[PDB]
């Protein structure tokens, strides 16, 4: 599989043709209240520099494998623990966000991808309810140099091949998301690849978190895909809800 | 195990001890409205005469087996199988729902236990979240003779005794829950028998199904459990949220 052009992702994965797929258009009009949301809980996500975790080119997108110990809760009794993040973004002058809000696309988006407790590996959780959660956060431009977002994208150079990686310093993990975890869109829909496995928990935050312009180019500029083409519009189109209500924990 | 005897429940199974046990008190004035709760889905359950089904006293309630076809959704793509129903019930004059709402406690409880459609296998499902989903109602008192309810209390006189069972004609299981599926409460618990699993949605209709006086003297005062014991106040303990809220599906 690769974005834009093909293997037909139904030929690689049935699940890819699911009716209840990510990303979507968040319109906050749609969306309902719901009291019950509380402020997302992270723990352990300020990491000690060692061990040091692998930062990988897969050709699709940039990842960062986290180590075990991050535990993220959506709620009492809603355990996770962090698996890995990575990043979504388009080009020169072009948004490349998964998620949209009334049509808008962002410049980039993190996620944050989390493993249920029930389970203790990933083909046990896939198609199961609840068995992966994602936290989303859209990248937009600020006037400062992001220091969190900065020790990843320094070493970008490092891994424009794609396939290649290298080893970054434990960092707080957190300081790539927004401060704020009390204002957020939560639905049910799938991974945004292949196996596009539905019931995946997304968590995505009003609040977004700000890079530089230099930054952001870095980040769309430094990094090659599949052949001699430039990891570039590696974002998956927007699917319809098809009669799924995307919660908020705010009116 | 038997109902609080000894028997440690604890001892038993330590989950029993979990923090997110069921049953608890309903407070509705605290429950979180959420517009995304939809009306419950239920298709297949108008059962024809035959097959027969089993009817059971397994010492600490009556269950009936239900066929494979009885589908449920709690929403789009959260769809469940019905495996079962069981009972929990009172004495003389004295109420055995497990639920509670503010306090009071109804003559008596219909539990419909159902399986995931992402689980082949029940013990796949238990400790997992969502894996199983129970549909919860009151039985009260009212006036006149309940049909549907009499096609199972006519039939216990033959299973009195512990471990008896008997065959049963099929019959609309449907017609064994309350007027409004657009109007319940929503929450995560447990099994409120061990082994006190976790993961369990929990859903209570607001609305009651009313049996004649007799009907729930002949549920109460009909069966025996261990011992020279009469199966009665086969309910458990109200059991802390412990930062749980419960939803509504109603404003
Ligand atoms: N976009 S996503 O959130 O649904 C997602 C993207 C990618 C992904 C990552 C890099 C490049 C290409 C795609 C990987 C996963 C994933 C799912 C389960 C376990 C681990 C990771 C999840
Ligand atoms: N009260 S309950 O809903 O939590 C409940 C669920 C199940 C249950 C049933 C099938 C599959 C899986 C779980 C069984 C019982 C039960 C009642 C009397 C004696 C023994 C067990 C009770
Ligand atoms: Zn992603
Ligand atoms: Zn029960």
């Amino acid at each position: 599989w690769r974005y834009g052009g093909d293997p037909p992702w139904p030929r690689v994965s049935p699940a890819c043709a699911g009716r209840f797929q990510s990303p979507v258009d968040i319109r906050p009009q749609l969306a309902a209240f719901s009291p019950a949301l509380r402020p997302l809980e992270l723990l352990g996500f300020q990491l000690p520099p060692l061990p040091e975790l692998r930062l990988r080119n897969n050709g699709h997108s940039v990842q960062l494998t986290l180590p075990p110990g991050l535990e993220m809760a959506l709620g009492p009794g809603r355990e996770y623990r962090a698996l890995q993040l990575h990043l979504h973004w388009g080009a020169a002058g072009r948004p490349g966000s998964e998620h949209t809000v009334e049509g808008h696309r962002f410049p980039a988006e993190i996620h944050v991808v989390h493993l249920s407790t029930a389970f203790a590996r990933v083909d046990e959780a896939l198609g199961r309810p609840g068995g992966l959660a994602v936290l989303a956060a859209f990248l937009e431009e600020g006037p400062e140099e992001n220091s969190a977002y900065e020790q990843l994208l320094s070493r970008l150079e490092e891994i424009a091949e794609e396939g290649s990686e290298t080893q970054v310093p434990g960092l707080d993990i957190s300081a790539l998301l927004p401060s704020d975890f009390s204002r957020y869109f939560q639905y049910e829909g799938s991974l945004t690849t292949p196996p596009c496995a539905q019931g995946v928990i997304w968590t995505v935050f009003q609040q977004t978190v700000m890079l530089s312009a230099k930054q952001l180019h870095t980040l769309s500029d430094t990094l090659w895909g599949p052949g001699d083409s430039r990891l570039q519009l590696n974002f998956r189109a927007t699917q319809p809800l098809n009669g799924r209500v995307i919660e908020a924990s705010f009116p």
